[PDB]
């Protein structure tokens, strides 16, 4: 998609931001936006396409794969981008009000130091929840079968999803980048209070 | 879609505006364009071609489609955003011509008061009335079964719909999204009257 | 498509123009432009993939989608664009070359007020013109069902249209989006007038 | 396609040309290659796809496209386009090249005048030659029909075109599009002239 | 694809170049890259779509697409436009690193002239390379059928490609704008000399 | 993709680095993601789609593919750059924050020449790595036979591959430009020492 604004907004944070910020934004357009754009979306092109049932029953291939995949891993993906960045974006606009404030009547302290604490929190909480989230919902391995009773499928049907191994992998690496980020997180509390 | 054009004439909004309405204005630009840009068209992309009938009846898929989702959720929603952007360029427009006339002579007060509180109050009616359209016409659950009796179509027919589950998902964060909005204007009326 | 050349020459027409110019420029730049790019293209983009009839005659789907749809309406709607545009070229080049004049010596009078009503006077002409040429190809109503008797045809065959309703919806939208114009194109004159 | 540098150095070409080049130049623009993005690439998408051949012969559709359409029409146009500037980008190019060397020591007239002249003339006999070709290899009516005998094709077999009458509009749009370019390089000379 | 990085540097290039290098880094941009984003891509878009094979043996479509065509033209084309355009980033950096050189102290002789002659000497190695390579492995004309024995094959298969003749047009075009290139080395080369 | 963000963090790291560092970022602008953009992504859209299999076992294709092609060529060398360029982007952090020290209290020594060292010893192993993973996983030569047993397939089917010559070609040639960055990175810590 088109990221333009959100970029422009995190990287005015990057001028207002701790040095493990700025590590964190880069973090987050390298390996999570720009991964997504360049490879992620090529892999889930074709999830439901060559989504393949073994049945000649009408709109059970549908249901099938409603049913084994409720949201899609990018779009997930997408929210959880969204969803994480979002502090920073209050952060930025309370320094950006205070300097209007000062401008008006004629240095991470006060109202600063607190909200960008907040915002730490946030990002943290909101991240091991999409996390847990990922884990109750597919867990961290694709497999190949997906075994369907739901109607109007007769029986149970056994259906077959496109590309396992690869989606595998790139769960796991965007996992890896989410653990990453809340490294990160941890050492920037860590730098605040020593 | 491209709306670089609308995004400029937005950013200007920012300049003169409540922070209130920034607020608003991120929300715009993050939580609903950028959503339906990276995540919702791709939800959409097969609507119609995924929309199975159990029939062989030509056209019956076509008029039950249509019968279904006489307009698109996307569509609707790009329309909504168009609507409920207009009273803030009408803001805009209205205080760069005070400026330019100000400038051939030789900050929210008199005209720009009155103008700006119904530019909120027309934000609130057109962001209220598209949630009750949306209701009305869909309600907020798409099932994934639709029986259609709509000429070619022979007695009642069983129809089924791409991604519902997902489809369901999005309805809902965008219905949270226009209610954050709703409530940003009513803090923004408060805010001004106190 | 890519409507940024045309928009760079329509915001310098903006720097030289009265101010309901202004507003026509916004209609037509969020109205119109974008809502063809976002939303008008994807609702027409399967408008020949899923036109179905029903024969089992070759060649039959084609001659008939030619005869139902001759020119696309978003096409047509594009050619609506560039024409109703193209007297604020003329306008403003008539402009830029009275500013190179008297650089090369050494404000709306003269040629530029007759230039300028002259402008609105096409803008209108064109605007009525492709609003009665729409009504009489194709009126404002998509019916899903078209009888076509066109060789290689056997007898008269049934046929059948990709989204009537919200084509249908969408039609009607650009039309109310002319009228205003229109509307606009009056307001002009009556201010100049007085 | 992207036409941005080619855009750049018409726009330079603007900077130093006669006002009839500078309304060449904008119908280069907004009539040739935004009408070709906008509306003609997409009435020309399924040329291929949806033209259909009755028979039960492999490989005569192919066969039998190709010599139907041995170029394409917006290939064509395309080429067109690129042959009608060049002229344009020499003329530039003795220009730029002249005030480097009035930098080096330390306004039409001379080389500039005959050069322009003869610029004008390529763009006319190219724009002629491109207008005949079309006319001998297509003329300016595309009927649905198209009856093919090249092997393999068995005795004469009847094909049918895609989009006919929505492709005959556009090729007539195009070819007053090259006239009345034709129209602004006579205006030009008879201005230099006098 | 995007070659605004490749374009941002060949620019540059122009900045320190022969009047006839800038006429070559023209020919490159507008008859080559342009050529191919417009015009070419498009027509190579279903080479292997519309690659039909009169055979019931399953893959032997595939292998005769691979022993027909083992690279596409296209992409030959883009390796060509690559290699022929590496010279001339080398001697722009040897340009830059002189001038930092310079700088950190405190037109062309010495090294410069050196390595200029040098690049031109490879760009027209490598174009006439190309050329050949071309030759050999397609030659000029793109015959319609391909009789592949290939296995799984079974005997000798009739194959049929898509777009023969557009393709043969396009070929040609770009196999004279090489030589048009080689001709403005040879130029560059005696306008050296001499 | 979009690779913009990550130009501009190379484009400064270009601004503060080694002449040989230039080149290697020349090197992969231009030979890797450009390559990639233009040209692989294209040989690689049909992996899935025109992949063949002789069975009418469903499912088999999905699993025979994702045996054969666990993850894809044009997505392991999107995570190659991605990896080979952080380093680089670690430097010239370290070098943004001393420059933001020296700013606060009122040119390769000390903690910038380590870390420089170190970066490209990472660049070095992670490049290495990624060669031989390809070696490992696929070897440098595609055949276009492969032979599947994996469940659901019954005994071992036959299946056949898209363009194997083509995607050879290509997998060579990125081989050679990770040989060629190894050399250069060899030549940039030849060059410091001496
Ligand atoms: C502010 C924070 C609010 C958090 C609210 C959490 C609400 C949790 C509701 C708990 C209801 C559980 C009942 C249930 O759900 O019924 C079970 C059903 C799965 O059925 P199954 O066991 O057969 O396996 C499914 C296999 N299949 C994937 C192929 C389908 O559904 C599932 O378990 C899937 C559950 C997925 C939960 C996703 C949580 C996302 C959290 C995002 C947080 C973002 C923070 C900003
Ligand atoms: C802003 C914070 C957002 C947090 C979002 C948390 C979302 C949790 C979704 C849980 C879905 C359970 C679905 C399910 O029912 O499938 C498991 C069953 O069988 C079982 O496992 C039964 C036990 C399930 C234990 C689930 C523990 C969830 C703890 C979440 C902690 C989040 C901390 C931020
Ligand atoms: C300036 C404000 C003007 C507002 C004008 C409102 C006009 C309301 C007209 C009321 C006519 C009702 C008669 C009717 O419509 O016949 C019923 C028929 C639905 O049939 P059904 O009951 O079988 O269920 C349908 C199930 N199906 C969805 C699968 C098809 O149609 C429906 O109810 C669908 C009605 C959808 C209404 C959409 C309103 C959009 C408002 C946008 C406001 C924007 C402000 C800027
Ligand atoms: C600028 C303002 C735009 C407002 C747009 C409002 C659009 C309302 C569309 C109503 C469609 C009804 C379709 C229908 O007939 O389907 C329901 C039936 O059965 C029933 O429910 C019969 C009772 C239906 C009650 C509908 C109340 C609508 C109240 C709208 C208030 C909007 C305030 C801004
Ligand atoms: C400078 C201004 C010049 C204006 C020139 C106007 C020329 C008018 C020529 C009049 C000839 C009428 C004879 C005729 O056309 O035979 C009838 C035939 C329709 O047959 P049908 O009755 O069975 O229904 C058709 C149903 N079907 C749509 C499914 C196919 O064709 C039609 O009526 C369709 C006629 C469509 C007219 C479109 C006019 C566009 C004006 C654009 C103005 C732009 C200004 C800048
Ligand atoms: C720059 C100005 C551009 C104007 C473009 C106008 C285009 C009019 C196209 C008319 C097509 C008629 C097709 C037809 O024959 O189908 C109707 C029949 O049956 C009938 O209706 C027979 C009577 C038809 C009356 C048509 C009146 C047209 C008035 C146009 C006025 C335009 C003012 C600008
Ligand atoms: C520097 C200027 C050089 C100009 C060189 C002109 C060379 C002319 C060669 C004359 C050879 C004629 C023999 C011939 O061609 O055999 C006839 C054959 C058509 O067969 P057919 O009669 O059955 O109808 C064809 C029906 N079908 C379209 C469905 C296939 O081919 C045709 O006539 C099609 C001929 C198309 C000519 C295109 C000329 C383009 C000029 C561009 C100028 C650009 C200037 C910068
Ligand atoms: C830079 C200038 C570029 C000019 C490009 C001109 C291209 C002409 C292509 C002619 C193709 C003829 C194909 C053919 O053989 O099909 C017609 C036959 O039956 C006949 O018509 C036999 C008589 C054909 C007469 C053709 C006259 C061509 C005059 C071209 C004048 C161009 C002036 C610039
Ligand atoms: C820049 C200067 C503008 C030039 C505009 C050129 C317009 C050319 C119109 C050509 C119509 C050809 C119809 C045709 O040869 O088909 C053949 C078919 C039998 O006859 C039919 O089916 C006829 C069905 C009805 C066709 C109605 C088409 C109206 C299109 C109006 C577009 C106005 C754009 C300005
Ligand atoms: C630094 C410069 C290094 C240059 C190295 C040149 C290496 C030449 C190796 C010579 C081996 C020849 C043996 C051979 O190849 O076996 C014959 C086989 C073609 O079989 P066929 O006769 O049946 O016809 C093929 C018909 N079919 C196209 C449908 C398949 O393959 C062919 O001939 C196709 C050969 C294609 C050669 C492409 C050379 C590209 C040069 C690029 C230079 C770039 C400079 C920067
Ligand atoms: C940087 C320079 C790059 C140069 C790249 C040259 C690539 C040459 C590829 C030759 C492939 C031959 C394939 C073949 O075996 O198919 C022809 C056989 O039958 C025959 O023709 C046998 C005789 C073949 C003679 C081939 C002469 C090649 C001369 C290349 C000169 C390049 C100068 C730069
Ligand atoms: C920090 C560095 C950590 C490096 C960690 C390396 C971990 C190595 C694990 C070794 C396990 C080997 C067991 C195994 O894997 O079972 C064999 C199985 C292949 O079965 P097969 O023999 O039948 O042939 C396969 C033919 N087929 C391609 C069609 C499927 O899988 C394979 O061998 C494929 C193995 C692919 C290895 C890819 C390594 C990527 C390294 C990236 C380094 C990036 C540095 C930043
Ligand atoms: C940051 C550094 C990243 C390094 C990544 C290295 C990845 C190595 C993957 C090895 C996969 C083996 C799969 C396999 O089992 O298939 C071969 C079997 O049969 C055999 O060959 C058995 C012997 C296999 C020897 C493998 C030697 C790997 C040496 C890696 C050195 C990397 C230096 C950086």
């Amino acid at each position: 998609g088109d990221w333009s604004f959100l970029g422009r907004l995190l990287e005015n944070a990057q001028e207002h931001s701790t040095v493990i910020g700025k590590v964190w934004l880069t973090v987050l357009f390298i390996f999570r936006i720009l991964v997504l754009g360049a490879a992620a979306e090529e892999v889930w092109g074709d999830e439901q396409s060559d989504f393949t049932c073994n049945t000649q029953q009408p709109g059970c291939e549908n249901v099938c794969y409603d049913r084994a995949f409720p949201i899609s891993h990018v779009r997930f993906w997408v929210l959880q981008i969204i969803f994480v960045s979002t502090p920073t974006l209050i952060y930025l606009g309370h320094v950006l009000h205070l300097v209007r404030m000062e401008e008006k009547r004629k240095r991470i302290a006060g109202a600063l130091l607190r909200t960008y604490v907040f915002n730490i929190i946030f990002k943290t909480l909101f991240e091991v929840g999409f996390i847990a989230g990922q884990y109750f919902l597919y867990g961290f391995q694709l497999k190949p079968l997906y075994r369907c009773d739901r109607w109007p499928c007769p029986n149970t049907v056994d259906c077959f999803i496109s590309r396992p191994t690869e989606k595998t992998i790139f769960i796991l690496f965007m996992l890896a980048v989410a653990c990453v980020s809340l490294l990160l997180n941890v050492l920037e509390i860590y730098h605040l209070g020593w």
